[PDB]
């Protein structure tokens, strides 16, 4: 089993909404995937409360409930945590049962530091007990063409960024809002980028 984190105390950094949709990306590919809630206002929780998720969704009440990650969940191909909204506890826990931690972070110059603040955090651990770490742009708007201060930002940290941004897009609003992920809607642009992400997020564990 291998456990992915999405972490990042900036609140609305986008790790729910990518939580969700390379969650269900990954299980229409056929692996068996559950998915952490270790957020305190439990978006993901609640948004499963529709019952329509492709995988399993569990709800962390403390640092404990992701420690037993790896026992509890160990029969599935993928675990993936959702982030909470602040550098406490419950996200050192997280990074410290990880295999990979994502880092969704937005073309904001202004909010990049949060962003900072968790390669701060696993830049702490020995080489010899380092944790894969990637970057994932999130929200990032149509007429983008060329983000050069976002790539220097990322460039200075060390940490790599995936290729495929997840762009701003309203059916990752309405989605969400219904309960379901834009591989129901009928966007097919937002169900492509998310396909190829996760491409690329299988190939760092192939
Ligand atoms: N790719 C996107 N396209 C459009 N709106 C987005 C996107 N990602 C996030 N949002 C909007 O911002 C909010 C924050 O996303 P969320 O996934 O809850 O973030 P975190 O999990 O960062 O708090 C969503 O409820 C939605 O309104
Ligand atoms: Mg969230």
């Amino acid at each position: 089993m291998k456990v992915i984190s999405f972490l990042n105390p900036k609140g609305g950094s986008g790790k729910t909404t990518a939580v969700i949709n390379i969650a269900t990306a990954l299980s229409r590919s056929g692996y068996n995937i559950a998915v952490v809630d270790t957020d305190p206002q439990m978006s993901l929780t609640n948004w499963s409360k529709a019952g329509k998720a492709a995988f399993d969704v569990f709800t962390a009440a403390s640092e404990k409930d992701v420690y037993g990650i790896r026992k509890d969940l160990a029969d599935y191909d993928f675990a993936i945590v959702d982030g909470a909204g602040s550098l406490s506890v419950i996200t050192s826990a997280a990074v410290m049962v990880s295999d990979l931690v994502i880092i969704p972070v937005t073309p904001s110059p202004l909010d990049f530091s949060a962003a900072g603040s968790v390669v701060t955090v696993l830049e702490a651990q020995a080489y010899s007990r380092k944790v894969e770490a990637r970057f994932l742009i999130t929200r990032k708007i149509e007429m983008a063409t060329m983000l050069n201060v976002l790539k220097e930002s990322i460039k200075d940290t060390g940490v790599k960024a995936f290729r495929t941004a997840i762009t701003q897009r309203q059916v990752y609003v309405k989605s969400i809002l219904d309960g379901d992920s834009v591989f129901e809607s009928s966007d097919g642009a937002a169900k492509g980028e998310i396909e190829i992400l996760t491409k690329e997020i299988v190939r760092i564990f192939e």
